[PDB]
């Protein structure tokens, strides 16, 4: 069987017990990320070891702790306590998010607040979010969540319609103490409700849209075998599931003739952090890392048939731990299925009398999550031409504040007195390259233009140039989209038929970067999102761009202090980490639930081939 | 009945009995151009005056004519005499195409140029290629094409494998004379075949692709009536079809509520342009204007069912103008259907407990023409969602050349011996617009980064600003990636339910512009390539970014003489002409025949809207 594949409810089953045993999975112990670790490096010829990964909190404020379990053999490898003023705080745990609504409800502050307000605490809804590192020396080395109240008319009723600004509050959810309420003023919670499925806002459902069906009468052309291997026109790959990252895809490689040719050797969503841009002291702290500090795997959307997923839809239901290390089913969290893509290639020559239409299609592999307010769903595509592509759908609710009556330079107005502070939503994709191999390098390209005289005397002349990033010193890039700039992944031992190294080419949206101020908390802390491209020599222990316990740590973290040791990436074992993301100023279109906006990037081959590799594509019926 | 139906055979037939009783198309006159006039400015009560512009070329070189008429009335409007040494040449006719290879098999110098290589005349093809503007004096007033040498080895082999370098031949069409032979000397002519036929180069044909059928079993959800008027989906517009342009959207409206609302009067691909970046004389004047020069429409292919346009089509046939005015129609040439879109807009509430997802589609619109090796689709998509997309897709053969020994900084290699010049595929989008009516302005929009400091103290803040472009002489702008740059069309007199002016926002892809020097000719004569956006004044004979008259034809016309009229455009009848294109460094994978690649852009409603548009899409089955 394959070390690839999902992890099986038995395996989460053996880890708890391991823990327990061990005396690690005490009353007051509080699992907050458990996953499978990937094979090392050159192992695949020696005996398997299942090796699963654990961060353990202790509600009753002791200290929590690092363990390496092995299930194959049934012992701890591992076990390291944490010092979280140093090295950061756990994952947020999904039990602690109740806990700042209860704790504000019985405050004598937090309801002096809404008394002014004249709102009924039995309706204030409080959203527990994450605090970050600020001027607050007591909060260093405690668990805080910071809450935002928003107010639910009825059970049914749509919250973010209603925030109630000028009142934040700060929690201990361990001590369980309130920390702060902060109160700078009244401001009108805004009336209009924004429930979508009310007739009176929709109005009468429009009847024309007659149905599309899509089937496929013989089956999809991929097939799954040892549970989450997948094969698909030339494609070959590992389908994985991870708490923190969602969908992690293993060992793409593509089949060119008789020789399986690696690629990417994992790709992931390595990490997703929300800032916001609003400078109220009651939002100014706002920054969510939806896949560092939330962990977006676990709230993965059960995805329904002929909505969610269209067409000949193959299923993975991955498995994951509770806060006790019970094994608990994503039912139909993964969706598998491959789409017709349009035209692949055309062309009707006159010469030769022929006339040549071929058609494309793309293997799709998707999630969705939902993160409190917002919804995203991550799809990764691999396309007959071996393009590889990602995109990020971000649809939801918009996160709300008031309008201030004078307007605002960092707030949309969305309804009357209803507002909608700008933010980002930034992705760091890291693809661990294998390039024919992991021997790889990376190069940037840029077009170049050249000058009107001597050897170019019609002024047509232009180029291009391509300069090898050697040192992880020389490896943080920034987008240039008027020059075209790309970067190019080769693997220079080796060469294609006409005795040039074989590439990928990664084509970025160029969308803008981290607009936070260098200076600030937030640049800090994600620095990743401040620029487009890094390249690092892989290491087994630099996973995420943010570092292991992003929750309530101080900045530099991750890629800035693994780009430090300046490794040298000039035909080695590298990792590409790209940052995109969508810069939002929401419009009124947004409300009351917002359509989808995308953004994502793509690996083109680049003379990886030695001609079109669908050249054996057939006509269409 | 319509005016703004497609024009008739009938009308064609009509027209060329019109002209032929003026005395204005005799036996020598060819109709180079016949294209339907869209109706005047306040024109809507008046009654149907159908007029059709025709440009008449004359093949014993007396000077050409611009003819209007009314085929209402029966009558010749205006007939002028054209000056093409001055205003440009007529665009070049289907039949002077052929007339290159045929000259040049009989000249003297040619036939040595061929014999030098050991080459067979018979099985010779020339490309033949529009001349451009340079320094050889004698071509003034003369209708010239450039002719490039390709070998076919039998009736069915690809001739772009086997280029012919170090030769170039230049025609005058009209005189029917070799006015120029350029051997520059010998090249080897690459050996390798091109053809993706070819069982020996395509390898077995897979049989793994599994059939994807789509189909709509109670018909599709758009509306035709008066033969061109689509309405989908709270869509409303017309689909014309011009040889010049091609497709062309008109009215272009969203019904909310009770109101028709137009958004853009008329959306065309108003020129595109296709520069050559190879220094070498054999190829340095190698541009083409496909539009403005060739007609696209007028090559547009037949497509077919389940390979071209897959799922439940409805084509429309237009109908053009043969060299004689005798009407043919391009059977199938326009495909419209819909088609899904995957998510529209989801979220999963855990307060209010209600899951809601709806699902996507869009419109398309499209036609796929064919000229010399380049094949490419034309695609307008609308959306549920308000959003309006359009897409080309580049594909055919690559245009080769011989593969310098040394290597190329300007041309790569495909094969061995065998090259393919640097080239970029530029369009302009003419968008007449008319967000909720005529009165409209643009404002480009920047994302502004803040200082860290009073009143931003945590450095988080972020904005943007909108600058009103007031005037033409100020309209004239380039992207910025990098500041998240785009622009606004609103309309400062229609205001939605916030007071804000309702607006649509254009979304560039930022990929380069023009290359050239500056300097060049191609810069010049594609004035318009060199920047993103312009904004003009709507005028009735301001048609294309390049003017009327593109073939041989020098600086002179177009977007830079119109803008220099300086004319308020704040608050007015105003046009965007936005230039977007792909820069290429052909790849191996590009041969022998190339995938699909594309560009584009879009617009989204920018407080069009009171809220989103799609509350009324029911739940899908
Ligand atoms: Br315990
Ligand atoms: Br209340
Ligand atoms: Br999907
Ligand atoms: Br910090
Ligand atoms: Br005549
Ligand atoms: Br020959
Ligand atoms: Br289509
Ligand atoms: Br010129
Ligand atoms: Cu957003
Ligand atoms: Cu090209
Ligand atoms: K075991
Ligand atoms: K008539
Ligand atoms: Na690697
Ligand atoms: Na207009």
């Amino acid at each position: 069987a394959s070390p690839f594949r999902l992890a099986s409810a038995g395996e989460i089953s053996e880890v708890q017990g391991i823990l327990r045993t061990a005396g690690l999975l005490g009353p007051e112990k509080r699992i907050a990320y458990l996953g499978v670790l990937d094979p090392a490096r050159g192992a695949g010829s020696e005996a398997e070891d299942r090796r699963f990964r654990v961060f353990i909190h202790d509600v009753s404020g002791a200290r929590p702790q690092e363990v390496t379990v092995s299930v194959t053999n049934g012992t701890v490898i591992s076990a390291v306590e944490l010092d979280t003023a140093a090295t950061g705080e756990l994952p947020v745990l999904e039990e602690e998010f109740e806990v700042v609504e209860q704790l504000l409800a019985t405050d004598e502050r937090w309801l002096k607040a809404l008394a002014a307000r004249n709102l009924d605490v039995s309706k204030v809804r409080v959203a527990p979010l994450s605090a970050g590192v600020f001027e607050y020396a007591e909060e260093r080395g405690r668990r805080i969540l910071r809450g935002l109240a928003f107010v639910q008319d009825f059970p049914e009723d749509s919250a973010w319609a209603h925030p109630v600004d000028g009142l934040v509050a700060y929690v201990d959810v361990v001590s369980k103490e309130v920390t702060r309420v902060i109160d700078t003023g009244v401001f009108p919670v805004p009336a209009e409700h924004g429930n979508y499925t009310d007739p009176e806002l929709t109005g009468p459902l429009r009847t024309t849209q007659k149905p599309i069906s899509i089937t496929q009468p013989e089956g999809p052309s991929f097939t799954v075998t040892g549970g989450n291997h997948i094969e698909w026109e030339k494609w070959s790959l590992d389908v994985g599931f991870d708490v923190r990252e969602g969908v992690v895809l293993h060992n793409i490689a593509f089949r060119d003739g008789d020789r399986l040719r690696p690629i990417i050797n994992r790709a992931s969503i390595a990490e997703m952090v929300v800032p916001y841009g609003d400078p109220s002291p009651i939002r100014s702290w706002q920054n969510y890392f939806d896949t560092g500090e939330y962990l977006v795997g676990q709230y993965a959307n059960s995805l329904e048939l002929g909505c969610d997923c269209l067409g000949d839809i193959t299923y993975l239901s991955p498995v994951i731990s509770d806060a006790f290390g019970n094994p608990r089913e994503i039912r139909n969290g993964i969706c598998m299925h491959e789409e017709d893509w349009g035209i692949l290639a055309k062309h009707s020559d006159l010469w030769s009398g022929i006339n040549y239409t071929r058609r494309n299609r793309r293997m799709v592999i998707s999630f969705f999550t939902t993160i409190g307010n917002y919804d995203y769903g991550f799809y990764w595509y691999l396309y007959l031409d071996g393009t590889i592509e990602f995109e990020a759908k971000a649809t939801g609710v918009v996160f709300t504040s008031a309008f201030p009556e004078g307007g605002s330079d960092n707030i949309s107005q969305l309804a009357p007195g209803l507002g909608a502070p700008f933010h980002q939503h930034i992705f760091s994709a890291r693809l661990d390259m294998a390039i024919d191999g992991f021997t790889n390098r990376v190069e940037e390209e840029d077009v170049v233009r050249q000058t009107m005289g001597p050897g170019n005397e019609r002024g047509n002349a232009f180029s291009r140039k391509r300069t090898v990033l050697t040192r992880e010193s020389e490896a943080v890039r920034e987008a240039d989209a008027r020059t075209g700039r790309t970067w190019i992944i080769s693997n220079p031992e080796s060469k294609n038929r006409l005795n040039e190294p074989v590439g990928y080419k990664l084509h970025a949206h160029n969308q803008p970067t981290l607009l936070a101020d260098p200076g600030s908390s937030i640049a800090r802390r994600a620095a990743f999102a401040t620029k487009d491209l890094w390249v690092t020599r892989y290491a087994d222990d630099e996973r995420y761009p943010t570092g292991d316990f992003v929750n309530q740590h101080s900045g530099g973290a991750g890629l800035p202090s693994y780009i430090a040791q300046d490794r040298d990436i000039d035909g080695q074992d590298i990792v590409v980490w790209h940052t995109f993301g969508l810069t939002h100023f929401p419009r009124v279109e947004d409300w009351p639930i917002m359509p989808v906006d995308t953004v994502g990037f793509k690996l083109r081959p680049e003379g990886f081939f030695d001609r079109s590799p669908v050249l054996d594509v057939p006509a269409n019926p």
